[PDB]
């Protein structure tokens, strides 16, 4: 029973501003805004992505800032976002659907992989009256391999190589493509996280329906 | 004369209300939240889909869920949604870009369809002073191949088969690609739905003014 | 010190009015609704392209209106919409993502170019209370060539004469492909446009600071 469509004026301006939130990925950390990034952050939040697995708010930004410098290329592209809102407990749930897009070069051919995913922001209204997300982590849908230049022939002979069965398979169906290329890059990959075919989706939806009715939960898995 | 930008206070919490409705397709459908996607609707409302005709909400909801568990796998990524609103016949039109993505394989090979189009929601407030969608239908604007796998020249080969002119010709353009994909599965396709190329194009846009005007429509082509 | 974040209920709407006329650019360009692109700007706004450069918003219509006539087809997906707001001096940044996504033929061949960017409208609540653009221009982040049919040996051999290494390194990376695609049909290209490499970026942040504040800018370079 909880808020997500019409309701009251509050109740809309509540999921107005949970939308925006979840949407401060996407804007503020393509663009490196890191304060505006960090804002969006309860100070104890934890965040789980492929390439760094369970990290606190702060030990996130400044990992990233690192992969930055060195060249990581990571942008998001949003895709739907509505919120479910607890009016009574003052907490919500922003489900952002993204793209993860990364840019890629292998043996000279640059690549992107792109993965259609579910970012859920478990989110409540903190001492101020302020929307915060308090806890980060993702469905992973599907992705594939998207070629940059031209995909003649020759090029592609090589980029196969990377993306064999073999490889692909080590990985959850969801972001095979994904953890590959980012493997490539010597990135470790978190193996445990949720996708709509395995059963980790059901964790998530249990967690989710606990945040809701007030209660602490742990994602650490 | 409709209001769909700036205006008074009511106004943008309508349009902000008609915007989140149309965003439930992309959000709830794509993640077998039924319940949350009727919930936009209203109980007598008709949807139009290139894959099911003409269906009732109730109607499309049973057989989207049995191809759901057959293994069809249409994912949605919005791409710009505003809401045109007429406060004095408490109309609204909500236009929902979108990306259609759908995941198939053919002789072994992964590969999606990806069309972009403009979902548009026939909107109502009811007695109970919430939005609601009574009419769905889509302009179809342009269709691409989306290799998944590395497009190594063999795998084309193969898929090319299946994506001849002659059998993309057999539809509309800008749902030509999704439809060759969707029919090759075994679905029927309706070809009787608007483009930006054919003449249900202006039928379309008539529909619409009339809505908006207060007056009865169908839909039913 | 902007409002981007929760807020007064006032700021809240202030941001969604801003995002909203954003969102525009998307909905109603790529459906060629005049009057309502029209209504997000400024009487005396200027806007700029790559395929345009510099332009006011009546003389941006008017060539458009030409192009689309000729068959220019560019499409926009909106992927992330955010706004930065000063209440006190009435000023707005609104931070718009999409990709442009344009199509193209070469020798019998279709294809698209997807270029991802940030679209930045510099925005101020006019006489009547309403939020208009006065300047808009972009950040270009990065893009890609675009198959649309089955990416077969042969059509990608000939397509690969357009896209040669030299043709590319032309323009900025961050929208070469686009540019090279639309050189081909014959349009100028503005090659003075912010990316996320070049020395622009920093003048781009410059002006925004500025907006903010309350002071004249001029973005023509
Ligand atoms: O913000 N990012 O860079 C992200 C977020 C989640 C991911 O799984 C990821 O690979 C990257
Ligand atoms: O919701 N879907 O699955 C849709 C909606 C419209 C379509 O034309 C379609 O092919 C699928
Ligand atoms: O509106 N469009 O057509 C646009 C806007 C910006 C661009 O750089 C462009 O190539 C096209
Ligand atoms: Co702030
Ligand atoms: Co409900
Ligand atoms: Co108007
Ligand atoms: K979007």
């Amino acid at each position: 029973l909880y808020s997500h469509l019409n309701g009251t004026n509050e109740e809309v301006l509540d999921r107005m501003k949970v939308a925006e939130l979840c949407k401060g990925w996407s804007v503020y950390r393509d663009a490196s805004e890191w304060a505006n990034f960090k804002e969006m952050f309860t100070p104890d939040a934890n965040i789980w992505t492929t390439w760094s697995g369970a990290q606190t708010i702060d030990s996130f930004i400044q990992i990233s800032k690192d992969g930055k410098d060195k060249g990581a290329f990571i942008m998001h592209r949003e895709c739907g976002t509505l919120v479910d809102l607890n009016p009574k407990t003052q907490r919500a749930i922003g489900k952002m659907k993204t793209t993860i897009t990364q840019r890629f070069e292998y043996e000279g051919v640059p690549f992107d992989i792109d993965c259609d995913n579910y970012f859920i922001f478990f989110c409540l209204k903190d001492s101020n009256g302020d929307w915060k997300a308090r806890w980060y982590k993702v469905f992973y849908v599907k992705d594939k391999f998207v070629p940059v230049g031209v995909p003649t022939a020759e090029n592609m002979e090589k980029l196969a190589k990377l993306f064999s069965k073999e490889n692909l398979e080590q990985y959850p169906w969801g972001y095979q493509y994904l953890a590959v290329a980012q493997a490539n890059l010597g990135y470790p990959i978190d193996k445990k996280l949720p996708t709509w075919k395995n059963e980790l989706y059901h964790t998530m939806y249990d967690a989710m329906k606990e945040w809701m009715e007030g209660k602490e939960i742990d994602l650490h898995w």
